[PDB]
């Protein structure tokens, strides 16, 4: 089953430019048939991880034949090196996402249900996911943090490449109880009573965030929401993350 | 003024293979706002002349500004060396423009309504848009050949690299008569009381097939089909080209 | 080390029209100081089967990836439904591929090498490959046929969507002893003492063309024609050639 | 003249992510010729302005036309809302821009002679068109700002969608006499004795920034800097880029 892999650039009202987003949309008989009703696919938004961008997916992975078996459209935005965030000097990447959500399920055949939309993403992106997950949970069935980063400060303290932890955060001492916080985010749900999509997460055992995503479930078992962990052998890489994503890909369309 | 220039690329159930497609889609208010109806686009179907592609448009003119001002979406489908013609010995490029069609306006926010929905393309897409004028009246209704063919054995027997006249129309000898020519389609469209899209027809003084597209229009006005037509200076490139779409697309999007 | 990828489309002299190219570039340390000459790369021309296209061994596997690791430059030419012939009726992508090969060294930083370039591909393109090996053995130090199509009579003959196979031999009746026919050219190129690159032969046991390729290779045994075959599970897809185009690529520059 | 359109994306070390940059590559002879010597091309550095990206040149002006009639290399690369600078809180976007001008040279046919390089833009890119050349003097011998900041106050202080002066400048409350001031820029290259690019400055007369270019070409006789202004008709569009990157690729060329 094959599909068409789509390049969009659109000037964007949200961050104030022209910006790339690549979509996969796989085939369905609907698509050819004047007479028929084009029936909605379901809809993943994939996140990619700091210093990746909206082809490196594509790129690195098999992600499209994966996407294909499974009937399943792909959403893959870039935001830089913001961390999902709407940026203290930068950016407003967090609510970009949410105007890219909008945007493709308007112009696209892609169904607004709540249980055929998901999220997922690698490092940086396995925090936006937990972000989005955590604070948008009416928006997504199901949520799939890869290798994700969710003590927030230690993606903030990274010293990669042309980083700014300033740009993301500003002035902040900490982000320990804020927005940028996952622990603030999920006890702020919590207490809520707002739906938390059904969480996947994933990560190499070789990982150096292995122990980051040990903490995290141990305290999701804590404070009682379910969870499935999956880990074994892998590292913090693309070889990993092709494995993992065709796996998780598998799990979102079936119950 | 902004929209959306989108690439993509599917596999073809009528061509049996990967094909690239290129869609300018002008931004509308409606699909960046989830809770309101998408208004469909007015949409243009913009065929290449032979040695283009469907990038060539894009790279050679500013139809991506012109069609922004007026909200028009525009399908820049590739045929190859066809002439928009199902080939004797090659690929059903004549079906394959009725599946672009279809498509797009299953995927895309497009009008389905006759009176919004048009087509236009220069030299030998000026050609394929007279053949999809007079044998497809129903799906379009205004159409504009750019310096077209419109007899056709001066293509089949033009001496370009590499173009195969054999590839498209087998051992015949001469085209006349046959459904590859406009003359026949015209005469054939009359005859059966078929809808013919309103036609604007544009050529420079310069150009080559000025004479020939004079001998169309006086046929046009001996069998009483309205027509506007449109020439002053320029040659048989995208320098006029890009000022001729510019011209085509205020008049399409105009009552 | 991630490197660049790049999509190109040039006007063609070979065959007279615009064609999409893609390349994958890993980077090197010259490529950033301007002080410095290049130091070429070595470099793989990788041939796609019939309905594939440039776009298909990025969408549909991890190759640029396994380049990387390897430090390869890939160049992927598109050559439609041709069979990597100068059709009968239709485009010169015999010639096309040289063309192709002559430019990218050229404008990119490959070396001219024989012992740096290599050929590879899968179904018509293992048959291109096998015929490129044949005829150019000077150009190519090493060959990966996979899942090649060897008795050119059984894609002939396939009746694939849209395939026309008089576009490419025109009126023969059958392609043993031609230009068409692997065991002609093998032969001719034993007969004339031409240079065959190192052969590496991939199939999977459960493709249809498996007992295509062990007769190929009987008979490579059968003139003393030094090859690698590897075969295991695996079937004519995506699939197999992910992981069979991961081993090529280490086989290829680790000699 | 025809040519290639190159799309590509490297990660690059300077911002340390992947990124986007389009490539216009005009044809010559020795592309074709695997026995000639490649003959390196004259090269244009061309810089979009605020909200536009790598892609906007070609989708609203007819630039590449007008490059390969005049067999002109045209680079444009993306630096989102930097203003070209080595940010404060962001990425180091001055430093990217001789990053591309190095890596383009070394993996593209283009001439690394100072009398054979260029560089261009409107609004924002004829802002970084002039700093590049009063700090880059040697790397170009042509520089042609289009409708530019030259008080770089008025881009700082503007009120942009999304837009962050601080992520570019941090706590400064002025420009002026800073690297982000043209106007201290120009009395640093007087002082110095570098070489100053041949200015042709141009401007539209209803460009809300036709005061500003006034004011700056007041300046520059005022203190013996020769240039060449060139006004008329004109708003702050792509309507006037589209002129005036036509003749300015003429009067750079033609020496
Ligand atoms: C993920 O996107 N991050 C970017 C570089 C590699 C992993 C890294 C990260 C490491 C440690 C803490 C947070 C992020
Ligand atoms: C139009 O598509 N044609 C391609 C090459 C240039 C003009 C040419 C043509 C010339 C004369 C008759 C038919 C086509
Ligand atoms: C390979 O490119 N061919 C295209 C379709 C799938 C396999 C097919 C082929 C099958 C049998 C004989 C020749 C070709
Ligand atoms: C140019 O790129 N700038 C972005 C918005 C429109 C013109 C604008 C600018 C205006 C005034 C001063 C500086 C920049």
């Amino acid at each position: 089953g094959p599909g068409a892999y789509i390049s969009l650039n659109y000037h964007s009202p949200t961050i104030g430019m022209h910006q790339n987003l690549t979509v996969i949309l796989p085939e369905d008989q609907s698509f050819f048939n004047s007479d028929t009703t084009v029936k909605p696919l379901k809809t993943l938004m994939l996140l990619h991880g700091l210093s990746s961008d909206e082809t490196t997916y594509m790129r690195y992975t098999s992600i499209e034949r994966y996407a294909n078996e499974h009937k399943l459209a792909v959403i893959m935005p870039n935001v830089d090196h913001s961390a999902y965030a709407n940026m203290a000097y930068g950016h407003s990447y967090y609510d970009y996402i949410l105007e890219v959500y909008d945007y493709v399920h308007q112009i696209f055949p892609l169904s607004k249900k709540r249980d055929d939309n998901f999220i997922a993403g690698h490092s940086m992106g396995g925090y936006g996911t937990i972000k989005f997950a955590l604070t948008q949970g009416d928006k997504f069935a199901k949520a799939v943090p890869l290798s994700a980063v969710f003590e927030a400060q230690n993606l903030m303290d990274l010293e990669w490449n042309d980083f700014s932890k300033e740009a993301i955060i500003g002035n902040l001492s900490s982000v320990k109880g804020t927005e940028h916080d996952p622990y603030y985010l999920l006890d702020k749900a919590v207490a809520e009573d707002k739906q938390i999509p059904k969480l996947l997460i994933m990560c190499g055992k070789q990982d150096f965030l292995y122990q980051d995503n040990l903490d995290f479930i141990d305290y999701l078992s804590r404070i009682n929401v379910p969870y499935q962990f999956e880990d074994g052998p892998g590292d913090h890489d693309y070889a990993y993350w092709d494995q993992a994503i065709k796996r998780a890909i598998t799990w979102m369309v079936n119950d």
